[PDB]
RNA sequence: GACGCAUAAAGAUGAGACGCGUUACAGUUAAGGCUCUGAAAAGAGCCUUAAUUGUAAAACGCCUAUACAGUGAAGGGAUAUACGCUUGGGUUUGUCCAGCCUGAGCCUCUAUGCCAGAAAUGGCGCCUUCAUCGUGGGUUAGGACA
DNA sequence: CGTTTGTACTCCAGCG
DNA sequence: CTGGAGTACAAACG
DNA sequence: TCTCATCTTTATGCGT
């Protein structure tokens, strides 16, 4: 669930960024900085990289103080007033989704009929310790009051030197009194002492004039796969770079090897990225959502076998209903009427054979395994010759 | 031994951000190629590759306008609010979940931030209503039986 | 003899 | 890892 | 990468 959490975080971060840009745009247009002005362009471009602020910046990505200093420069040269600068800076520092962590995960008492955080019941946790000391109850209460009061620590040290308590007990007392007690207690206050689901791939591909391609950095192009590089000059340069540093097969050059091979360096000090042809894909796996073209591995949901007016079987792949509007290529246009439908992992048999197979990968001629007696080998049979068991 | 407490390490789950990468469109720069013009140097157009700048997209969908957000005013602010309790709802489907979001009523449990102040306290964040201005918001890349 | 299914083989997938 | 993709060669239906 | 919160398991003590 870690990767789904990361995708969810990327999605929500982008949504928050759309929220921040809209509010800034509305406010700047409300002042008089319409989108043609230089102040709108500068302040709006700075909002795409508003910086971090989780750590403090020393005295006089980027930190948010650097970004806000640039925003201050942009608005002062744009003749803005201090209230408008303050409101724009308020938009830069605004929190759009509420960060809620104080009371989220709750623990229930183990007794047969919510438990507090440990940091809120330090008195009870100290009372759990000092209740077993041999001294009287008035001294127990005085010790409990002295431990929790941060000024009376010397009295506690005097008590422990007097009564010769164990070092681990003194340790426990000071960690209950002082430390940041993360978590909740086992008991309440009355009882302390008593495969996959992704429709498409994450990186969009470029699909122009029938050619599927994408950009990869020079340090991401494996040695045996150099021929996918579209640029002739950089393909031969990368071939000579692989020949120079004795990369046999598999993984690529490192950062230092790529820089020493003479490749250009980008402004963020990464290596240049090359346009490469994408293998292992086809035009039938291409979907377009907004501007982006993606590969989908869930493009087929089943196989439909049709009987025409001549009584002859023909197989057509049933495409995914969730993606049918987004396929670039036209859908199947079957003649006649449907006879039967073959889903993935259905058990089938082959015309003229007695063995029982099951569909591993599907299509017009789906790929079938033997259920019993398969050595891991498979074979493809036309779906017109199959029938469901 | 069991249980509780404290410490430490590792892992998991949820939340919120900062960046890199990818893609689409537009601009700029460099290198190369093709074509036209010219007495020639070279001028111009198109294409490719790389770098660079800006803007936009990153589930499909479903639900929500009886919603969501901004601004201003007024009132409340521990005798309070909700991340809590009780009971519903959206995602949600063929059925059931998780996770997240959320309505109404409520304060038994749980939680309650930032700043100035030794402190009482105050001011913001927060809650409600009204006015005004807009069109926005939640959840979806995870499971189980079908 | 000319299409048309059918093996053999190789390649594909976001991350600090 | 699944659930495909393309390509080369080939053996089989019409 | 960073921040915030909780949970589980494994030790090592202490207490009943």
């Amino acid at each position: 669930l870690k990767d789904r959490r990361k995708q969810r975080g990327i999605r929500r971060t982008a949504q928050t960024k759309k929220k921040r840009l809209r509010e800034l745009k509305n406010y700047l247009k409300s002042i008089g900085y319409n989108e043609s002005t230089a102040t709108f362009e500068t302040v709006y471009s700075l909002a795409h990289k508003r910086g971090y602020d989780y750590a403090d910046m020393p005295e006089e990505s980027r930190h948010r103080k650097e970004v806000v200093k640039d925003v201050h420069k942009a608005m002062i040269e744009g003749r803005a007033t201090e209230e408008q600068i303050k409101r724009v800076e308020r938009i830069f520092n605004k929190q759009y989704r509420p960060k809620r962590f104080n009371n989220r995960i709750l623990t229930k008492c183990k007794v047969e009929d919510n438990t507090p955080l440990r940091k809120n019941v330090r008195d009870l946790l100290i009372e759990n310790i000092v209740r077993f000391f041999p001294i009287e109850q008035s001294e127990k209460d005085n010790l409990k009051d002295a431990v929790l009061d941060k000024n009376r620590r010397e009295e506690v040290k005097s008590f422990f030197r007097k009564h010769k308590t164990d070092e681990h007990i003194r340790k426990q007392v000071y960690d209950i009194a002082d430390n940041k007690l993360s978590g909740r207690t086992v008991f309440c206050k009355e009882h302390i002492l008593e495969r996959g689901s992704a429709l498409h791939d994450r990186n969009p591909l470029s699909y122009k004039k029938g050619i599927i391609t994408r950009r990869f950095m020079v340090t991401e192009i494996e040695c045996g796969k150099e021929d996918d590089v579209i640029s002739e000059t950089y393909r031969e340069k990368l071939k000579e770079a692989f020949k120079r540093f004795d990369t046999k097969k598999g993984k690529c050059l490192t950062d230092k090897e790529a820089k020493e091979a003479g490749f250009c360096i980008k402004k963020n000090e990464l290596v240049m990225s090359l346009k490469c042809s994408i293998k292992g894909t086809g035009p039938g796996q291409m979907i377009r959502i907004n501007n982006n073209v993606f590969k989908t591995n869930v493009h087929n949901v089943g196989v439909d076998v049709y009987l025409d007016e001549k009584g002859k079987k023909k197989a057509y792949e049933r495409k995914n209903p969730r993606l049918s509007k987004h396929f670039i290529e036209p859908p199947p246009q079957p003649n006649g009427r449907v006879s039967f439908t073959l889903k993935r992992r259905d058990m089938v048999t082959v015309e003229g054979e007695d063995a029982i197979y099951r569909i591993k990968k599907l299509g017009t001629s789906p790929t079938i395994e033997a259920v019993v007696g398969s050595d891991g080998k498979t074979r493809t049979v036309s779906a017109t010759k199959l029938t469901k068991a």
